[PDB]
């Protein structure tokens, strides 16, 4: 390649001006802030719009291409601004929206401490059609409906748990509109196991207004809990996997990267793409060991796995 850098394949040098723009003009100087949290989420809301029988283009960038339609899906509340945030970048550069969505996601994760380098591929065509509605899992859906939807897209129950490691770097804006920016765990700027830990704590309070659609009771003030994350943490089909995450940053990193790659290829083929994983920067180290919040004991944690009691 040219000024600065060089990578395994020549067509990957195009990503580097892109890499520079989004770190400064989208990620606030390569930080793990809100825009990073929304780009990661965006990859899912684009890709999960796929079903072998119901339709959808998958990771086709349709959520940007047909933002008028898809950003007004009820399940896409609050996505319309990461779309408009990424649009000027899609406009100036010559990669497809499908490619850019995944790149911004991958690059963004590597800005977060404890993060991982997700494999990124280049060459997706432009979006042909808008995704059908009702393909995006809602936080008030049952475990069965979530697992069936993710399963219909080709994800096993354990894979769903793995992909939900994303909630370690996450916050909600539309669940409780009164308290926007309330994170899913106590360490939203760090990619750790604190999400799986605090989810297993018992419900104690509502951080904002009284229960509204998709919200379960939170353990901590300044933290919000989705109704879907609470159930998945306790459901026999996934409880043991959810608890196994509270243990293992290596596994968390390992599994989050292997499945995101699988997700990013939904309806896209292999050989038509080229590999530019070389481009993704390397995340900083983990900033502290796992722990229960102050004032909490191992009793405060709910047990949902019958095989192995919650590991101290
Ligand atoms: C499987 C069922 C899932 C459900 C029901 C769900 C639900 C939600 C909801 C309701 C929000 C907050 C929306 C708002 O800001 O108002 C959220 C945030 C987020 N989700 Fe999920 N999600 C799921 C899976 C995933 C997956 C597979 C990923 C993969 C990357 C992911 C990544 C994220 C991220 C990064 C955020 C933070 C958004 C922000 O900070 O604004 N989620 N999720
Ligand atoms: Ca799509
Ligand atoms: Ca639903
Ligand atoms: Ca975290
Ligand atoms: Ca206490």
């Amino acid at each position: 390649c040219d000024d600065g850098r060089t990578t395994a394949n020549a067509a990957c040098c195009i990503l580097f001006p892109i890499l520079d723009d989004i770190q400064e003009n989208l990620f606030d100087g390569a930080q793990c802030g809100e825009e990073v949290h929304e780009s990661l989420r965006l990859t899912f809301h684009d890709c999960i719009g796929f079903s072998p029988t119901l339709g959808g283009g998958g990771c086709d960038g349709s959520i940007i291409a047909f933002s008028d339609i898809e950003t007004n899906f009820p399940a896409n509340a609050g996505i319309d601004e990461i779309v408009e945030a990424q649009k000027p970048f899609v406009a100036k550069h010559n990669i497809s929206a499908g490619d850019f969505i995944q790149f911004a996601g991958a690059v963004g994760v590597s800005n977060c401490p404890g993060g991982v380098r997700i494999p990124f591929f280049l060459g997706r065509p432009d979006a042909v059609k808008a995704s059908p509605d009702h393909l995006v899992p809602e936080p008030f859906d049952s475990v069965t409906s979530i697992l069936a939807r993710m399963g219909d897209a080709g994800f096993s129950p354990v894979e769903v748990v793995w992909l939900l490691a994303s909630h370690s770097i996450a916050a909600a804006d539309k669940v409780d509109p009164s308290i926007p920016g309330t994170p899913f765990d106590s360490t939203p700027g760090v990619f750790d196991s604190q999400f799986f830990i605090e989810t297993l704590l018992k419900g104690r309070l509502f951080p904002g207004t009284a229960d509204n659609k998709g919200e379960a009771q939170s353990p901590l003030q300044g933290e919000i809990r989705l109704q879907s994350d609470e159930l998945l943490a306790r459901d026999p089909r996934t409880a043991c996997e959810w608890q196994s995450m509270v243990n293992n940053q290596p596994k968390i990193q390992n599994r989050f990267a292997a499945t995101m790659s699988k997700m990013a290829l939904l309806g896209q083929d292999k050989t038509k793409l080229i590999d530019c994983s070389d481009v993704i920067p390397t995340p900083p180290a983990l900033v502290g060991a796992a722990h229960l919040p102050a004032g909490f004991s191992l009793k405060d944690v709910e047990q949902a796995c019958r095989k192995t009691p919650f590991p101290r």
